[PDB]
């Protein structure tokens, strides 16, 4: 099992290392007859020759050009020329092929910009992560002093928090009584037990939280400043930090440092990332989160520093569940793009893309284009981003039915043919015409894009044949991760089309692609609805509610069979719509803002909450009362009258004290004045609310709360009076 690529310079050459994991320990291969190169656009095979004596200079060295060749290409399908150039070191590329850009003689370089590590993995064909061969695993978290205002890294290493699947331990140089607590002597004899740890256990992947950015930069100081060497490398060496965009990215050469912030981000749509809220939302359990502040004071007074270890020992634990859970994934992933999970794990869907279609170009004999320079790539990002969707038929509806269609954007590509290099190609005998926008797409040959999209969803299928035929309970949730990847690359080729950065990118394409899919809703929605008497109440791109006004519970779902068949027939290539589910009720306010009730309760539509990212001030009670009395009770007036006996409640006094108080976290300063000279609950009267403020012996609530706390929730769902339709005074 290969787990990385990276290369070492010999006596000038260039010497890749393939650092994989066969069955059983670690072992590093060294290929020495891969040469880097890249591609030249010449105006004559005459000027070859003054190319080949372009040179430039590197450390103080001259760098020549070592062989050239010309070959045969295709760039976006049509034959094309072009000469090879190699060289002998990869870094004589960056500093020569400019040099050769700027020669009159030459048109173009190509494939100029591509590390040349992750070049050997395509041109060799090899692919990282396969197998069945397990990874040991190892999460760490560091544990510091810190103290605002001084330099970063200021203050020393409090403790080395490592979970691993063994059991969570912590590395503490300061004294401290658990059974899962080592102290030590120094801060130095810590970061040396850590390193003697990890090269003990000698783990595949290190799992961090924000490690490429923390973590690791920390130790490096911490160990510069103490003078010890982090050989945390399978081969000796230290965490190589890469610089990537406008941020850092720790390396660990032999080992692969999975570090889930990055990932983490890009899955989850969260207010804020902390390790706390990250871990709750992956799996709905607590977790505390003990602030800097407080582990300084208490490492200093050594006042209980039972918690500072409790917190860290979590910490990891912590990073290693959570890295469990995300790691599976990403390798399939990187298996499937055929690059590092490393590099993969830090690469947008975007990027994962273009890693791919880098990958069978090469298979494909097909040039590639270049990255967009800065003025076209800022070009790019001026386009337009205007969605359609009709408005949600407000009121409330009975017997509710979802369509979505299967891998709509896709299954269009893939039918048509949207591809940059069928796009607008002339010589073809039949073509086909995007609504409105009108590009045409060549037939007569399979595009680039699709072809691969095709294949992509014809393995799909393979994947899940095996998914049942596999009793396996592991080797059906490889197989699952698998397909689950393959959706992803797929249903991010769209969005590709787009991407600035993209090599192939295509406006024409994106646009034609979603066109088509206007054109595909509004066309299904029509025949739904004047064939089978129906009538879409919420409508989205590749998904619809609909339902029979007034019908049978049962009959509609009788007849949302038999228009689906229809349409099915009378659909073109891969477009294929399905059923989703049935709902008794549920109404809608505006794109996106909806709610429905399934057949057995369960809010399931719920996208429209809107908070203040907290349980806001336990008016939230009235929210739920309001939403079940309206898709539940299926009541309209019982859900306005709740709040007008809510407001003209708590206005009375009737409305319990605890059932007001505003436990939020850091308005909030204006009581927090007293507890002086990040949890504190309240009552707006503005006083503490522990067990004073509030006796029932002489207390007064505020208004604050009814017209200011509980209208604001309920007045978006109600839907269709005003404020004061339910202030009631």
């Amino acid at each position: 099992m290969i787990l990385d690529t990276d290369y070492i310079t010999e006596d000038g050459k260039p010497v890749i290392r393939i650092f994989k994991k066969e069955n059983g320990e670690f072992k590093i291969e060294y290929d020495r007859t891969f040469e880097p190169y890249f591609y030249a656009l010449l105006k004559d095979d005459s000027a070859i020759e003054e190319v080949k004596k372009i040179t430039a200079e590197r450390h103080g060295t001259v760098v020549t050009v070592k062989r050239v060749e010309k070959v045969q290409k295709k760039f976006l399908g049509r034959p094309v020329e072009v000469w090879k150039l190699y060289f002998t070191h990869p870094q004589d590329v960056p500093a020569i092929r400019d040099k050769i850009r700027e020669h009159p003689a030459v048109i173009d370089i190509y494939e100029y910009d591509i590390p040349f590590a992750k070049r050997y993995l395509i041109d060799k064909g090899l692919v990282p992560m396969e197998g069945d061969e397990e990874l040991k695993m190892l999460a760490f978290d560091i544990e510091t002093l810190y103290h605002e205002g001084e330099e970063f890294a200021e203050g020393p290493i409090l403790m080395i928090s490592y979970a691993d699947e063994e059991g969570a331990r912590v590395i503490t140089w300061k004294n401290v009584d658990l059974p899962y607590v080592d102290v030590v002597s120094t801060e130095r004899e810590m970061i040396k037990r850590f390193l003697r740890v990890v090269k003990e256990k000698d783990p595949d992947v290190l799992i961090t939280y924000n490690g490429d950015n923390f973590d690791f930069a920390y130790l490096k100081k911490r160990c510069e400043k103490l003078g010890i060497n982090f050989a945390l490398g399978r081969d000796g060496s230290e965490p190589k930090i890469q610089r990537m965009g406008d941020r850092f990215a720790v390396e660990v050469k032999g080992r692969i440092h999975f570090d889930l912030y990055p990932v983490i981000r890009r899955t989850i749509n969260l207010p804020t990332y902390t390790l706390e809220a990250v871990y709750e939302a992956v799996f709905g359990q607590p977790k505390e989160k003990v602030y800097a502040e407080e582990i300084t004071t208490a490492w200093e007074t050594g006042e209980n520093l039972e918690r500072v270890a409790r917190y860290s020992m979590e910490d990891a634990k912590v990073t290693y569940e959570l890295g469990k859970e995300f790691l599976p994934m990403e390798a399939q992933l990187s298996r499937l793009i055929g690059q590092s999970l490393w590099d993969v794990s830090r690469s947008s869907t975007g990027n994962l893309v273009e890693w791919f279609l880098l990958r069978k170009a090469y298979e494909r004999n097909e040039l590639a284009p270049n990255k967009p320079d800065e003025k076209e790539l800022a070009r790019r990002r001026q386009s337009y981003e205007g969605g359609y969707v009709k408005e949600p038929e407000r009121g409330l509806w009975e017997n509710i039915v979802y369509l979505d269609f299967r891998s709509l954007y896709p299954s269009i590509i893939i039918t048509h043919n949207v591809s940059p290099d069928t796009l607008n190609r002339e010589g073809c005998k039949e073509y086909d015409v995007a609504p409105q926008v009108g590009h045409r797409f060549c037939k007569d040959f399979p595009g680039f894009i699709p072809s691969l999209l095709g294949d992509l969803l014809e393995e799909r299928q393979k994947i899940k044949k095996k998914m049942k035929a596999t009793i396996d309970p592991i080797e059906r949730k490889l197989l699952d991760y698998r397909q689950r990847a393959i959706k992803i690359l797929a249903n991010s080729y769209y969005g590709y089309y787009g991407y600035a950065r993209a090599r192939w990118y295509c406006k024409e394409c994106a646009e034609s692609v979603t066109a088509w899919g206007r054109e595909y809703i509004t066309m299904t929605i029509k025949e739904i609805e004047e064939k089978y008497g129906f009538k879409v109440i919420y409508s989205d791109t590749d998904g619809f509610f609909a339902t029979i006004p007034g019908a049978d519970a049962e009959t509609v779902k009788k007849k949302a069979m038999e228009f689906l068949k229809y349409i099915n027939a009378k659909l073109p290539g891969a477009l294929e719509l399905e059923y989703e589910g049935f709902y008794k009720r549920g109404f809608f306010v505006t794109k996106k803002k909806y709610a429905v009730i399934d057949e057995e309760g369960k809010i399931t539509t719920r996208g429209l909450e809107i908070v203040r990212r907290d349980w806001s001030e336990i008016a939230k009670e009235t929210q739920a009362r309001v939403l079940e009395a309206l898709l539940k009770d299926g009541d309209v007036e019982k859900a306005v009258r709740i709040v007008k006996e809510v407001t003209e409640k708590l206005s009375k006094y009737e409305v319990p004290p605890e059932k007001l108080v505003i436990h939020e976290q850091i308005p909030h300063v204006a009581v927090a004045k007293r507890l002086a000279a990040t949890v504190i609950s309240y009552i707006v009267l503005r006083a503490i609310p522990f067990d004073e403020f509030d006796p029932t012996k002489h207390k007064y609530d505020a208004e604050y709360y009814i017209e200011n706390q509980v209208l604001p929730a309920v007045e978006r769902i109600l839907r269709g009076y005003r404020k004061e339709d339910l202030r009631y005074q």
